[PDB]
């Protein structure tokens, strides 16, 4: 289970409010108590997420009062001003090309938020004469290293992503590179000066491998991948302030069952798959467990329902036959899978190009030899055909939104690890400054469909969250697929 809450020190783009939020975040991150999952500052907002079992709401709040209200750096960014919108920005604002460039360089900027995508800074304040809205319609792809402005803010796109900000140039330094000893050039609270320069365009950051090329205990060979097979652990914690998603298993209880059935710790690395599973061959005798939904395991002609462990002899090929309800299954192996963690976790952050899905020819290994007796089983709770999701008030609570959400059935339009898009009764939404995304938040834009945010959600978002899915019902959304009916209750 995961819970969270928001502290706010003032509205809008305010230096004092941000200073306060940052003082607490930095003190927490410097010495995080067990049970703290995240401490994310953005503008005057601080979002804390915690595990109730290890850290009570009351105990966390008392720590925050004990911490000091004061903080305990100026980064130069070379920019080539070759942005595609440079002429348009100039003409629209009645400025020359050179005035735009000089105006962009004048301020000493401050980082008010970081991580819309990993390492992506939102900086302020842009000079009054250079303030222009974002484009009426966003580009589907802004290139890596684009330096851009919108209103009082300027930003650097660390990787290619959608965006409607006005592109003025190209950063000649990469703000995010996961292969680098210091992957994030900028931190919350940093100060920034842009300067016109020329030099090589930084390459796009390359994906970071988390699986060893030569495992110490080779265990299985991927004959054929499923749709998206991911090696996950319990998740990546204390990285939302950098834009790193929580990740981990989308149906956590199922992953925990799989691990426990083979005598592993709940968050030992294991395989998650969905819709179509992989075809795997054992390279040594293994004890494995399959949990979750959407499949029956197939081994040596025999079918294996989810919720039990089994002997997996060397040379034998395991498969997964689709069988509703559900879509997402978990394969654990006794000893866990060997992984090379990044910032405390072996879970993938596909947005950040940390990790990747399995490929044909991949070899996975055991972390250690920990033999356990096969044939353990535990009854899985039933997975209903239609979901009933309990709602809690969200940070942008509105009575009308809440009523709309509980007014009648919705249907899943789209579902993945980032979130679940809903089609159903109209729900009023909103947009403002980005604030940190809460796990299970029901995001509703001014016009558009509600999106329930899951483990691979971006760290920051501007759209209103009038409701949160009860943490006890989050596992159901890890088993969602298009067409599934959903009812919300309060």
């Amino acid at each position: 289970m995961v819970r969270g809450f928001y502290l706010r020190f003032g509205e809008g783009v305010s230096e004092e409010a941000n200073r306060r939020a940052l003082a607490l975040a930095e003190a927490l991150l410097r010495a995080p108590p067990p049970g703290l999952l995240d401490a994310v500052p953005a503008y005057g907002v601080l979002y804390l997420e915690y595990d109730p079992r290890r850290l009570s709401r009351g105990r966390l709040l008392r720590l925050l009062k004990g911490l000091p209200q004061e903080r305990a750096r100026v980064v130069e960014i070379p920019v080539r001003y070759d942005g595609e919108d440079l002429p348009e920005v100039a003409s629209r604002l009645g400025l020359s090309l050179e005035a735009v460039k000089a105006l962009h360089q004048k301020p000493l900027y401050r980082v008010y938020a970081l991580g819309f995508t990993p390492g992506f800074p939102f900086l302020a304040e842009v000079e009054p004469a250079l303030r222009l809205p974002r484009k009426p319609h966003p580009r589907p792809r802004v290139p890596a290293h684009a330096v851009a402005v919108a209103g009082v803010q300027t930003g650097i796109y660390p990787l290619p992503s959608p965006g409607g900000w006005n592109l003025l140039g190209t950063s000649l330094v990469a703000v995010y590179d996961p292969h680098r000893e210091t992957p994030f050039l900028l931190r919350p609270g940093d100060r920034v000066r842009f300067l016109e320069a020329e030099g090589p365009t930084p390459p796009e950051p390359r994906p970071l491998e988390l699986l060893p090329e030569e495992p110490r205990l080779p265990a299985l060979l991927v004959e054929e991948p499923g749709l998206m097979d991911l090696v996950v652990d319990g998740g990546r914690f204390l990285g939302g302030h950098l834009g790193l998603a929580r990740s981990g298993p989308l149906d956590a209880p199922s992953a925990r069952l799989a691990n426990r059935l083979v005598g592993n710790g709940a968050g030992a690395p294991l395989l998650e798959f969905a819709y179509k599973g992989p075809v795997l061959t054992a390279l040594r005798d293994l004890v494995a467990a399959f949990a979750g939904y959407g499949f029956v395991a197939l081994l040596e002609g025999e079918e294996i329902p989810p919720g039990q462990s089994f002997l997996w002899p060397r040379g034998k090929t395991l498969r997964f036959r689709p069988r509703g309800p559900g879509v997402r299954g978990y394969l654990a192996v006794a000893g866990g899978l060997e992984v090379r963690p990044f910032l405390g976790s072996a879970s993938p952050d596909l947005r950040g190009r940390i990790g990747r899905p399995l490929w044909a020819g991949d070899v996975l290994g055991l972390e250690a030899l920990r033999p356990v007796r096969p044939g353990r089983a535990f009854p899985q709770r039933p997975l209903p055909e239609a979901f009933r999701l309990r709602l809690l008030p969200g940070p942008q609570f509105a009575g009308e939104a809440f009523r709309a959400l509980c007014s009648g059935p919705f249907r899943v339009a789209r579902a993945d690890r980032v979130g679940v898009e809903l089609l159903g009764p109209e729900v009023p939404g909103g947009e403002g400054l980005s604030e940190p995304t809460p796990l299970g938040g029901v995001q509703v834009p001014p016009s558009g469909r509600p999106l329930v945010l899951l483990a691979d959600k971006g760290s920051l978002g501007g759209y209103a969250k009038p409701a949160l899915v009860d943490p006890r019902d989050l596992w159901l959304l890890g088993q969602a697929r298009p067409g599934v009916e959903i009812h919300f209750t309060s």
